[PDB]
């Protein structure tokens, strides 16, 4: 397990950096979105 | 620890899909949002 | 790892948290935004 753990945890870290990017831009309205 | 680890983790995994989607339908405008 | 697997899913859970609350606000248009 633990092995597999690593690695959907480091799978989830990136899905997670790359959605609060997101959503801060969105609250920040960058980019006219 | 492994076991209640393997649970949060995919607890997680369920939780950063749906924001995935939410989040793409926010920045692409889906459905009039 | 377990020890260090620990940790990072509780950042992540954390961070989920956040950005369901902010994604959330997003969706229903609360407070203007």
């Amino acid at each position: 397990e633990v092995e597999a753990l690593e690695k959907k945890v480091e799978a989830l870290e990136a899905k997670v950096q790359k959605l609060e990017k997101k959503v801060e831009a969105l609250e920040h309205g960058w980019d006219g979105r």
